[PDB]
């Protein structure tokens, strides 16, 4: 009675993974968007996760569900390499993305991988290349063969399949294959956030505020605007907007402009932002007394607003100086700027308050990609890290868990090959390109 409901678990979990790393692989395969450097990366890990849920899982479950071996000990020397080369091939590739990022991420393109899609390949080609090699030949070599006679008793049984490794085998091809990576892949994918986080300013601190839309629309007060919040006119006339637009650019816009068109008016206002600030005799000593980040929280502020409508602020601004951030944050929050734009005064008050970007945590385009990067490579090592755990622990002393935990905690392991295209849900570009897949 339990077997039937154990198999329909399985069979589901199964599906789930062949369906969703395909869905992944088909998107990346035919839409032009989600053919970049780290979604190459992404198709190395769909694949794996692929092989594992066609030739790992499936096998896996049968070995369970008989409780017995019915395939040879052939395709069992060969459906552990397999297992082994998908979740050592995983990590690897997770370790290459968490590095790739790093390197993207301090190089002034800032969110552009330096590697071209010929390199990116071949890195994903040497990933596979070498870890079936660390995989498939200490296995079809048999230097994972333990000595005991209750493991070769197994071996030389077709009806077992399970996997009984020597203690050497057992700490090398646990750390090679996962604890050297995910150490590597964790230090450097906490460096890939600091390193964003750090590197936020101004300009990506408005694009956040204000948002980007190259046609004109009205403000949240009501006035035509383009780009990065740049008010065109007050005027309810198009025809008023649509002038002022022309005349900005110096071309016929027709309501329309280019990313290149619409950075350049915003290094232009957030340019004249900071003179409207040093240029008021009440802002400028303000503006001194804060430190780079506080600064930009202060441009943020003139930006909105204006230079006149921040000066009136009086006791704000003088509590700022006085380096009382807290005691500012209260007469901040109870002003009108506050109430009109909650969510932005939030985010302002927060910087003035904090001195750091903490408001601004996971909120720009390419920060939420890098979010999605952190929990395809953190949920990886919650599902497999309990299982690696156990493994090296085992090898210590065999008499504790045994058979029943060390399966579950395997399973773990497998059921994450499934999740990742569930995780890539949260990315617009995949969000888009799945729906158009499945006819939604
Ligand atoms: C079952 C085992 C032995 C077979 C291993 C499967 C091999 C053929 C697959 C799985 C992952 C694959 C890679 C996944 C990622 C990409 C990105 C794609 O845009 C170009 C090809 C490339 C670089 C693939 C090459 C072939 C590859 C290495
Ligand atoms: C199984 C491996 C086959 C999948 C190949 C693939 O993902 O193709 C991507 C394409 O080359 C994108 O340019
Ligand atoms: C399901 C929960 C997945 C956890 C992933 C994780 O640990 O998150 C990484 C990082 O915090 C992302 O910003
Ligand atoms: C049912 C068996 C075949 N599957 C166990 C793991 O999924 C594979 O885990 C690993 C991945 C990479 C290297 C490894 N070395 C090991 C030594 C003992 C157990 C698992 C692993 C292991």
């Amino acid at each position: 009675v339990w077997v039937v409901g154990m198999g329909i678990v399985m069979s589901l979990i199964v599906l789930a993974i062949v369906f969703g790393n395909v869905l992944v692989i088909t998107a990346i395969a035919k839409f032009e968007r989600l053919q970049t450097v780290t979604n190459y990366f992404i198709t190395s890990l769909a694949c794996a996760d692929l092989v594992m849920g066609l030739a790992v899982v499936p096998f896996g479950a049968a070995h369970i569900l008989m409780k017995m071996w019915t395939f040879g000990n052939f395709w069992c020397e060969f459906w552990t390499s397999i297992d082994v080369l998908c979740v050592t091939a995983s990590i690897w590739t997770l370790c290459v993305i968490a590095v790739d990022r790093y390197f993207a991420i301090t190089s002034p393109f800032k969110y552009q991988s330096l590697l071209t899609k010929n390199k990116a390949r071949v890195i994903i080609l040497m990933v596979w290349i070498v870890s079936g090699l660390t995989s498939f030949l200490p296995i079809q070599m048999h230097w994972y063969r333990a000595t005991h006679q209750e493991a070769i008793n197994c071996y030389a049984e077709e009806t077992c399949c399970d996997f009984f490794t020597n203690q050497a085998y057992a700490i090398a091809s646990s750390i090679v294959s996962f604890y050297v990576p995910l150490v590597i892949m964790v230090f450097v994918y906490s460096r890939v956030f600091q390193e964003a986080k750090r590197q936020l300013n101004i300009f990506e601190m408005l694009r956040i505020d204000e948002g980007l839309r190259l046609k004109i629309y009205k403000d949240t007060e009501g006035y035509y605007t383009i780009g990065i919040g740049h008010l065109l006119t007050k005027s309810p006339s198009l025809n008023a907007a649509k002038s002022e637009l022309d005349k900005a650019i110096g071309r016929n816009t027709n309501g329309v402009i280019t990313k290149d068109e619409a950075e350049k008016l915003f290094n232009q206002d957030v340019d004249a932002a900071v003179r409207g600030i040093l240029r008021n005799a009440k802002l400028k000593p303000v503006y001194d007394s804060l430190d780079a980040v506080r600064r930009a929280a202060l441009i943020n502020m003139v930006f909105q607003m204006g230079e006149t409508g921040v000066a009136g602020f009086t006791n704000s601004l003088r509590m700022l100086q006085q380096k009382r951030w807290d005691e500012a944050a209260v007469n901040l929050a109870k002003s009108r700027w506050y109430n009109q734009t909650p969510n932005r005064a939030k985010r302002v008050i927060t910087t003035f308050r904090t001195g750091t970007w903490d408001a601004y945590k996971f909120c720009l385009k390419e920060h939420k990609a890098l979010k999605t990067l952190g929990i395809i490579m953190g949920t990886f090592t919650l599902c497999w890290l309990p299982f690696f755990i156990v493994n090296i622990v085992h090898v210590i002393q065999d008499n504790l868990i045994r058979k029943e935990v060390y399966i579950l905690l395997n399973w773990i392991g497998y059921v994450n090959s499934g999740f990742n295209p569930l995780i890539y849900c949260r990315s617009p570009d995949f969000r888009i390109a799945f729906q158009e897949l499945l006819c939604l």
